[PDB]
């Protein structure tokens, strides 16, 4: 069986309870995770240890909070108390865990399921080939010895319009924003980096990225997390918003792909 779970945010207890609910069995089952494994919840260390231990039985994409953790680990950004990352950062195996984390993909594709996963979704300005190339480019910088330099470069809100002519810092910043921070688009597909509200409570003319027809969403199902205020509702057919706010007191959601059956674990906070 194939299980997809939204943002875990250090909610180790809930993640394990949900996986026991569906009797998740590595070697028979595969787990997809939308990213943002760490921060805010209490058990980022346990979560990272477990997800890494799953090996090929898990397909992860990196989210914004995962990249922020890597920035903190590398001395690029300051640790925020509210993220509750200190046990993980102080762990004797922190090097092993984070060197594994930074090597994980930004994008997962299963052609037989016609299923695409990324943390924030797929911008309507990307076709599939472009999404693949951009994921590969950023993954190449994250997997390199020089990854702290990219992490430092990644911060910024412009450019917010994709073009194949984008080069350098702006290209990497846009790619990172599209994969890990995207929510709302302008009608022409341009990213808005500021509004984080639910679609109905958003100011015009902003629309959800998935409300603009894109070449990928026309051919593939897309699963994503990130957008907690969405509450996993309000999406079109073929779009799966899995982040239901576990660390914020909501729920952890798990979708079984074969029958599109949902399983929910209440938050413990
Ligand atoms: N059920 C909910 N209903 C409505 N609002 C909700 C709900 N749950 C959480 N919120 C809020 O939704 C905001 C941004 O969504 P989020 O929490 O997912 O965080 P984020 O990933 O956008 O963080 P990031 O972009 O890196 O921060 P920044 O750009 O530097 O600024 C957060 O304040 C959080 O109170
Ligand atoms: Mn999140």
């Amino acid at each position: 069986a194939t299980y997809l779970i939204g943002d875990v945010h250090g909610c180790y207890d809930e993640l394990i309870a949900l996986l026991h609910k569906v009797e998740f069995t590595p070697g028979k089952d595969t787990l997809w995770l939308t990213g943002a494994l760490v921060a805010r919840g209490p058990g980022s260390l346990d979560v990272l240890r477990y997800v890494k231990s799953l090996g090929d039985s898990v397909r992860l994409v990196l989210g914004n909070h995962d990249l922020h953790l890597l920035a903190v680990f590398a001395g690029i950004s300051r640790n925020k108390p509210k993220d509750r990352l200190t046990p993980l950062l102080e762990a004797p195996d922190a090097d092993e865990l984070l060197n594994w984390l930074r090597r994980q993909p930004l994008l997962q594709i299963d052609e037989e399921k016609k299923l695409v996963m990324a943390h924030a979704g797929i911008t309507p300005q990307w076709d599939l080939q472009t999404a693949k190339e951009c994921a590969r480019d950023v993954e190449a910088v994250l997997s390199s010895d020089s990854y702290p330099f990219f992490l430092d470069a990644m911060y910024g809100d412009m450019p917010n319009n994709w073009s194949p002519e984008l080069r350098g810092l702006g290209r990497l910043r846009f790619i990172t924003n599209a994969f890990t921070r995207m929510r709302f688009c302008f009608p022409n597909g341009q990213l808005d980096m500021y509004s984080k509200e639910s679609p109905e409570e958003a100011p015009a003319p902003l629309k959800p990225w998935f409300a603009i027809p894109g070449p990928v969403a026309e051919e593939y199902s897309i699963a994503f997390g990130h957008w907690a205020s969405l509450e996993g509702k309000g999406t079109p057919e073929g779009i799966y918003a899995l982040d239901t706010g576990c660390c914020w007191g909501g729920t952890l959601t798990c979708l079984r792909w074969e029958d599109k059956q949902y399983f929910v674990q209440p938050s413990n906070r």
